[PDB]
């Protein structure tokens, strides 16, 4: 049973929830729902990304002030998130009381520590800096630790050669943001204060608990807890230099490991808003649910920083394809017989215990597809099986044997049988599609855990069901895309 602590960035709040933040959320979504199967203690964190200049321009041009607008978006955004499904422990704010003491904490260790640095420049102004270089011998050994992605680990050696620069940490009001302690008129630059916004939205979840032990035992220095951070490849170089630097002079630990991501492309090209392929995360809801972009998604990541494409056309018959016809039709094949003709009782042997065992055989190869962040890995494995429970069915012939008077029990047997290779596979697959899940636990009359799978389902009473997933259509696509480019 590990402690984990997992965040996604914080969003910025001058803008909607869009697709490209979507994949990363999903990811990390998909990562965490894996873990808690497996059942570690685990704390899914963010918020939202409220100070600095972004959020000044964007106040200004509604003329709206930054609290007014912060606390709308703060709104959106969740709402859009919990749309999806992304589970997360707490949501909170960079703009908030905890994340103000924190930042004023770790500026004022790393202060007395001697890390931060004083000068002016050019009107003139004194701005106060972090003393990033004392931290490069230690950066180098952590950055060496074979935790970081190989890609990562050789992107950092370029900046170690370039040389690594004090850190202007501080800027001049007006500004919206933390005043800097002992310094009138000073305030703490965004990029300072978001990272701790880590720190503060679990201190808000630990708050809420009642919990007075856990902030420490995960962010102390010598924490046995892991903390994750999943981000783009866009501000790796706050997460693996600045970040881990300024916990290090500030005597709390430092990442366990950065899982960065690729960009999301829409047919092949970043997304186009007179295209309509800058699309929303509300706008997607409008026409699509939540599993089948998580699906999609989760189909093609890896534990690379590569680029996934949301290509439309693929989008529908890939859904189709494996949703639909693969998975699905397993359960929907096999129910009518076992509820029409046996009251929706299963058998109480299984038919070919070879054959599950060769299901339940691959937990462990999947669980570590999903462990190491090879989703793609895990879905082919999990799209093999579903083949082979549908070559066993169609081997079988139900529909043959329910006609030869005096086959009934050939007949439960070998429908229990696919019932409970639908089991298995919706297992495997709950991390990725939450509603298809609960709607076929509801199916099942079982939750489904990561271990159940070694009990099949005998003698047991499942529930009749309505479609569980309808096929999905271009038509939908091109709705959604005149949809986005109408709101530009
Ligand atoms: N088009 C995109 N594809 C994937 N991630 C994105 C995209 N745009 C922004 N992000 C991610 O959103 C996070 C900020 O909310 C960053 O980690 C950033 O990399
Ligand atoms: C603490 S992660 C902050 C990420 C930043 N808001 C971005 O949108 O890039």
């Amino acid at each position: 049973a590990k402690k984990i602590l997992v965040t996604c960035a914080l969003p910025y709040a001058n803008g909607s929830i869009h697709l490209g933040h979507m994949l990363e959320h999903i990811q990390a979504d998909v990562w965490v729902r894996y873990q808690r199967m497996r059942g570690h203690e685990v704390n899914f964190i963010c918020a939202d990304d409220a100070h600095g200049t972004p959020i000044m321009l964007k106040a200004q041009q509604l003329g709206i002030t930054p609290e007014q607008m912060i606390g709308e978006m703060s709104q959106e955004h969740q709402t859009d998130f919990a749309g999806f499904n992304i589970s997360y422990d707490n949501y909170h704010s960079t703009h908030s009381e905890e994340n103000r003491q924190l930042s004023e904490l770790i500026y004022s260790r790393l202060k007395e520590n001697g890390f931060i640095k004083n000068r002016t420049i050019s009107r003139d102004s004194e701005h106060f800096f972090f003393d990033l270089p004392s931290f490069s011998e230690m950066l180098q050994a952590w950055t060496r630790s074979g935790a970081l992605q190989e890609q990562v680990a050789n992107k950092m050696q370029e900046w170690f050669e370039s040389g690594l620069q004090q850190w202007d940490i501080s800027r001049d009001a007006p500004y919206f943001g933390f005043e800097i302690p002992n310094a009138p008129g000073k305030y703490f630059y965004v990029w300072l204060d978001a990272p701790i916004g880590y720190m503060g939205s679990f201190k808000n979840l630990c708050d809420k608990r009642g919990d007075s032990v856990s902030f420490d035992e995960y962010w102390k220095k010598d924490s046995t807890a892991e903390l994750y951070h999943f981000i783009g490849k866009d501000i790796v170089y706050f997460h693996s230099l600045f970040w881990p630097a300024m916990l290090e002079g500030s005597n709390f630990r430092k990442p366990s490991n950065l899982f960065v991501h690729g960009y999301v492309t829409v047919n092949g090209a970043k997304m186009s808003k007179s295209r309509g392929t800058f699309i929303k995360a509300s706008t997607w809801l409008n026409h699509f649910d939540a599993d089948s972009l998580r699906y999609y998604y989760t189909a093609k990541l890896s534990s690379r920083i590569d680029d996934i494409d949301l290509n439309l056309e693929d989008f529908v018959q890939r859904v189709n394809a494996d949703i639909v016809n693969k998975v699905v039709n397993l359960a929907s094949r096999n129910a009518g017989f076992i509820n029409k003709r046996f009251d929706g009782v299963l058998a109480s042997e299984l038919a070919d215990p070879q054959l599950y065992k060769t299901f339940t055989d691959a937990a462990e190869v999947i669980g570590e597809a999903w462990e190491s962040r090879e989703f793609g890995k895990a879905v082919r494995e999990i799209m093999a099986l579903a083949d082979l429970a549908n070559r066993y069915v169609d081997e079988q012939a139900p529909w043959v044997v329910a006609k030869q008077e005096g086959r009934d029990a050939d007949l439960q047997a070998i429908c229990s049988m696919g019932i409970n290779l639908f089991r298995v596979l919706m297992t495997y697959l709950k991390p990725v599609l939450p509603k298809l899940t609960e709607r076929a636990e509801a199916f099942l009359n079982t939750e489904l855990t990561w271990d159940g799978i070694q009990q099949p389902l005998l003698g047991h009473k499942v529930n009749p069901f309505k479609a569980l997933y309808n096929r999905i259509d271009m038509r939908q696509v091109e709705a959604l895309v005149e949809a986005s480019k109408e709101e530009v």
